[PDB]
């Protein structure tokens, strides 16, 4: 397979950018210039690009170089015909943000936090985003008593209602997705799980304009089942964005290729996203990949790595919509009574009244009968994963 | 120190009379007679106590038996003066449940999980008890093709819409508490987290009646820092009960003495939920111990370990209020800024339009300035901790 | 894809026999009778089988019932031709058990330990077994001051001293496989990884009669990276049996079907294993699989996981085959130098004199030339996992 | 509790010297200069000071500019009265070195890294060190096909035959501690535990001169038992050098100061080093704290972190005395059981004949009754923990 921009695969400028200089060594390559990022993107069949403002315009450029910088940015678009489908904020590199941006404990950086997004929100309307990314790295803290979690959280809702305001009276129309991520850099990070984030969101001025950017990894960091928790955000309909990558449970942040990590929830996670309701996908944004060239790669690796996350993505695309299609699935999805879950447990205008009248819900029933039936629920694993080995 | 009735310490019938058989072995303790457990507990210091139906009357006792149960066991508690603040129902032991209660894919041990639940019901609200707690510790899966995610969060809906609708009608008044777990014993359980569980209670038809159990052991399994996982919970006004016991990180579930595992989370948590504002505890309910005496120790060990647990939250909330108390605490607090995180970042009355006026807070802004200056929170954490050590 | 003798694959009669009564609940399956288990198996493929003392004959049997178990059993191989390679004795069960076997605090325990192990011993020997493997799952603790690890490791020793003598007196010729796990049952156990088991053999008295027995799960259960393991114990040679299954990370003991778990992993062991030095296998005991079928399942369910298993080995090993075979994945491996570090770093009879005076291995070493090539590591991973999917 | 020369507390250069420069930002702190560091650390109490070649020399320093840095580092020496009890080098941090110093596919800087080892032997010799620490942090892989690890063991132990030879022919007096690492760099690194160093080491060709330098978050970013570990390390007398600090379980590494991560097994561990055999130290060596002050602290965080380094210890040590003397604890001590360990489960001269021939150690064994009576292990710890609070 080759992709299509009809599969809304985008990267952000930082991943195929990554120097490589990890905590413990220099980097290990060169630079990337973004125009030189966009060509060799839009050349593997990338339909978008994403960036923090850092990426593009180093910080504390003068306005003649940070302009000229967005204009041949602009001219690379035009010329590319890539997107900018989201655009974020860095709130993490800068000594400053050593305590976080909207939650610094330093009241001055909490300002000086809100200034740079909305200066992001601007060119980020203006190059036509929709969705502006909120990852709140250094939210959070190495020791318990340094951080009030309670006015933690009042100054983020704080910080985020003010940038809804301020859009919705530009009329900017962007959409909001908070990323959560449990620990790296800060020992414990504030929302760190998707979970968290989802409730949190429920509590601004405008819930309905946020929404969650979920990442593999960050989920495996927790050994929480990635899958699951997608399927969560999409029952909550709070699945604004995506980044996908691969990680090998708890350790550091490893940013692998999608797929090269959890391999088997890789899978399901397409199966998701693609086999949704009616046919269609379950989910329309862009598909992203928050990944890093591994550190023993030149330039030729960052480009192969590039291509082997379309590539993964593709490849099981393929082998989810195989597994459904087979009617031995289907058979064992029957003998499983996996979409018997999805009839309503009562009956049409049945009320506690009527249950409770049941005697066949409770006096006459025979749990131990019905527990003793198997739901064959290791043989439908077992199919699935001969769709995914090519084995059938 | 003592214990008093005020300290609402609570224990679930289930803990002091856990047999422990284990997944690898036979039970190495009898079991205990409950009307004893009652005395027993009353002798210790609890001011309450917490079951499972299944745990006071044996599954499948005849209403005769039944009765015959019930009124010994509030004999008990009229005699030692013991309440039950709130029930909870097994719907994970009999195999009828092997693939959840409310979740189940079968249809009819959904039907059978909700008339088993409503009879509970009527039992608490008999014995007065406020809350019902419920753990899906069967609902979940092992195989991601096995459950349909979307369907179960609608079933698991449907179930408590019902529950609340029938409380409210009989008149109960009860809240729901949902205790989130992420594994054990299912591969993933659903609502895996404190985030996840409140996400999911905010989507519930009358969600003022819904709130989270969240149990120490349960954060930690996943890694997660219990006492921020409460601070957000509180922030939600979602803590209607918290069960308290200890873990060693990502490992089985272990079920220690509260303070026996993560010590230094211990003593921040006790600091949260009793140095609450205006002097008081932020939080109000029975601080439940839901742990297990291991199986190595014999009925005395078993006293023991119940004691135990009350003197380890009293020791550690001792030092929490010295810690607070230190003045030398209270200059490190004023240095880390601890406090200015709860000043509003905005000035009263400013909104975008002035915040982008403000040259200061952009423009003319010092970030490296700023960014130099330490925050002093390993100075801060040492106090606390020598405060825990009893060494100032 | 069919198994033949020659493949070795066996269970552990209590692997299909697991009635699956878990922690928190009550057995779903009825009991497997040893002689049906003996055809079933013979049935699928396996070509051995191995037990428990106490999974053959009930713990406490008198020697009549004992002795005719035992004849029955016998019968059964007979008429299947399946051996019986390794024998293991429980020492984890009965309460008596609670604080170990050979390092239980309780020194009449210790002597019993040892009593039940020497008898199990005999018993192998009349079957032909030529392993004994110990797993010592309740040698450990769940606190640091009940368990002196110094004397714990010498009474270890002691047992297992006297165990070789007594095997080498009667010729029994039997090897001891001891398998390694981190914890569960008890909160930490005595030597948790392979490392810590190969270390402590080192220093037994006949050290060449002992090896260890690793197992997927257990080493997962860490976070480890089993593939790695098990090449260091090859390198050492102490990989004298090995146990495969799934699991998810660190969390409770899975015991899924071998890749079921972490099935990029399972790829990479099933191509140490297989493809040795000389198109032979680098390991040739028996491939055991020490897996439960899931507690969700009937016996259709345990037949069919019981295949899940042999399944998942062949359909790997075919794929490693393949891997290996492709011209392009030999040019990549070319291009990585993985063959590189088989070449000494030093030149036949080069000491340190002639190293130091090799002025091109550091004074005219140019470290920023090689520092920037890479490796194309990423593009031999994506290789593997293409032909793991089935799709080169 | 204040420091003496004889509590052998060291520090590494690149602690107190870590600019704060991680994986997500710059460094907010300047660098500090190698004579201050000196100083500095001489006046908190620290007995000896260790360093990587490069954190003295900067990479690639002439020889006129490396030979003033070491006489002026010598001199710093010399008026403070600190000694170099440990080097170490660099074989991390230079892009040359991205697959592994030793390790490396790349021949050339496999040969480049013995030379830069040889370089830092020579001037540990001159300033008197007595042991060489390696850890080898590039060692391992990111992918399982990238590495052949059985090589990678051969080419390990070609290096440090090597390194002890020349050692051994100059007469320099080292001893080698291999320093044992899960993850971080690399996804997976070599030798991954304190077991499988010490396993490694027994296989070169002068084993009595290699140990291991464990340090507490190695162990526990696998959330292995650190203390537990120690202890098997000191029964095999490999524990050559020792690495304090602090960890909250798997997550990236934390540096902590000591005792600021699992507080209880930090306790336990100062028990084990100090409460040893006579009455004396377990543990004779240094007491190195490889940490890292918090990227939120400036210098006068750095000096008080380094100072609660040393207060943790000794705090843990007074407690853990305190503990040992109790006749609380004595009796607790004596119930558990715990000394019983230390007596050989056979009496002198009885092998497995006499053992055979003891009716009680089986045939008569009441084993029912023993397993029924308890350990009494929840008290025993309940009483550690106590101490630990100065509760008692
Ligand atoms: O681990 C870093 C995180 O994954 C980051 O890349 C965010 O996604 C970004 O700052 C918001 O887009
Ligand atoms: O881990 C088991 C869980 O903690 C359980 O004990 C519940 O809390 C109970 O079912 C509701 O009270
Ligand atoms: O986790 C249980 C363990 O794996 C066990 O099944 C052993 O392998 C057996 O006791 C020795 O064969
Ligand atoms: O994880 C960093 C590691 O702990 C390191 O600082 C070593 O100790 C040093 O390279 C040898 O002393
Ligand atoms: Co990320
Ligand atoms: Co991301
Ligand atoms: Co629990
Ligand atoms: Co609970
Ligand atoms: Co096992
Ligand atoms: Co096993
Ligand atoms: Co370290
Ligand atoms: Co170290």
């Amino acid at each position: 397979v080759q992709a299509t921009r009809e599969d809304k695969f985008s990267f952000g400028l930082w991943t195929v950018g990554w120097q490589a200089r990890d905590a413990f060594g220099d980097a290990t390559r060169t630079a990337l210039d973004p125009v030189e990022a966009v060509h060799k993107l839009a050349e593997i069949g990338a339909y978008g690009i994403t960036f923090h403002d850092d990426d593009l315009v180093p910080f504390g450029s003068d306005a003649q170089t940070r302009d000229g910088i967005i204009a041949g940015f602009k001219k690379a678009l035009d010329e590319t015909g890539l997107i900018v489908p989201m655009v974020t904020t860095n709130l993490f590199t800068h000594p400053v943000f050593k305590d976080g941006g909207f939650t610094s404990n330093d009241r001055s950086v909490r300002r000086y936090a809100i200034r740079k997004v909305l200066r992001q929100m601007d060119l980020g309307a203006e190059l036509g985003a929709k969705t502006l990314v909120l990852w709140g790295g250094r939210e959070g803290a190495e020791y318990d008593s340094a951080k009030d979690v309670s006015a933690a959280l009042d100054r983020y809702r704080e910080a985020l209602n003010l940038l809804a305001q301020y859009s919705e009276d530009r009329g900017y129309g962007l959409r909001f997705a908070i990323e959560p991520k449990p620990n790296e850099p800060r020992g414990d990070i504030l929302l760190p799980t998707a979970g968290h984030a989802i409730a949190f969101v429920q509590e601004l001025e405008r819930p309905e304009l946020f929404g969650i950017n979920p990442e593999t990894g960050h989920e495996q960091m927790s050994n929480l089942n990635f899958t699951q928790g997608i399927a969560q955000a999409l029952w909550h309909k709070k699945l604004f964005h995506i980044d996908l990558n691969g990680q090998h449970g708890p350790k550091f942040d490893q940013d692998l290729v999608f797929g090269h990590g959890d391999l088997l929830n890789a899978f399901s996670l397409v199966d998701l996203l693609e086999n949704g309701p009616d046919g269609a996908p379950a989910y329309d944004g862009p598909r992203n990949f928050d990944y890093k060239p591994s550190r023993t790669e030149d330039y030729d690796g960052v480009w192969e790595s590039a291509k082997a996350n379309i590539r993964m993505y593709l490849l099981l695309k393929e082998r989810a919509k195989a597994f459904r299609a087979d009617p031995e699935v289907q058979e064992a999805l029957a003998a499983s009574k996996v979409a018997e879950l999805k009839t309503p447990t009562l009956n049409p205008g049945e009320g506690y009244a009527e249950l409770l009248a049941d005697r066949s819900a409770f006096e006459d029933y025979d749990a131990d009968a019905v527990g003793a039936k198997g739901f064959g629920f290791v043989k439908l694993n077992q199919l699935a994963i001969e769709h995914l080995l090519g084995a059938r």
